[PDB]
């Protein structure tokens, strides 16, 4: 199955991952309703996800995408947050659990900003918050998000991605780009679970502002 390898805080890989997370905290126009109010994270664990079967499916797909994108697979390290982390790290991402509805197409979404992904940790718009206190801004309960390897290949740019079922012909991913009456930040979407590898499992808590 999967093997989770703990990284030590003195390891530069650990430091690297935490910096990208802490440094990509942004202002969200919702007053912190979805992800909570914080200026910082308390990263309490970072585990490397080792799964040979998964890495091989990922690499094989990366090869097909390459063939179709003039030999560039176009890999990008992005964040993902959702209530299904434990399923993802063991079974990998699966498009079959992605459905067209609301503001989402039938794909798997990613963000370059950790605070964006944080908003989805407990569900769309934060859902009802943590399981124990039903608090979207809970500072007690431990949250988890993934910093993943995402194969974007040839991306199709657009303003909305809510009614997509697959990437457009000739493409392998879709990026919802910013717009005045639309998105505030870009969102990266894949429609095949094997186009993303859950490299890092980050366990953390948002911290209250001091
Ligand atoms: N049971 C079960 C089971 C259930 C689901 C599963 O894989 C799912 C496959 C589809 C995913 N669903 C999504 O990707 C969309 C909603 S979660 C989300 N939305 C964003 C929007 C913009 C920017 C960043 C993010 C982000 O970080 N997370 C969730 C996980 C695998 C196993
Ligand atoms: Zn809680």
């Amino acid at each position: 199955g999967t093997i989770l390898l703990d990284l030590a805080p003195e390891d530069k890989e650990y430091q690297s991952v935490e910096e990208e997370m802490q440094s990509t905290i942004r202002e969200h126009r919702d007053g912190g309703n979805a992800g909570g109010i914080f200026n910082r994270y308390n990263v309490i664990r970072i585990q490397k996800v080792v799964n040979k079967k998964l890495r091989e499916r990922f690499c094989h797909r990366q090869k097909e995408v390459s063939e179709e994108n003039h030999n560039h697979h176009n890999e990008r390290m992005l964040f993902h947050g959702s209530p299904f982390i434990n399923a993802i790290i063991h079974k990998g991402f699966d498009e079959r659990h992605a459905y067209i509805g609301g503001m989402f197409g039938a794909g798997i979404y990613f963000a370059e900003n950790s605070s964006k992904s944080n908003q989805y940790v407990y569900g769309i718009g934060g859902g009802t918050g943590c399981p124990t206190h039903k608090d979207r801004s809970c500072y007690i309960c431990h949250r988890q998000m993934l910093f993943c390897r995402v194969t974007l290949g040839k991306s199709f740019l657009q303003f909305s991605t809510m009614k997509m079922a697959h990437a457009p012909p000739g493409h392998h991913s879709v990026i919802g780009r910013p717009s005045v009456n639309g998105l505030a930040y870009a969102e990266y979407v894949i429609y095949r679970g094997e186009q993303a590898y859950p490299e890092y499992l980050i366990t953390y808590q948002i911290m209250k502002p001091e």
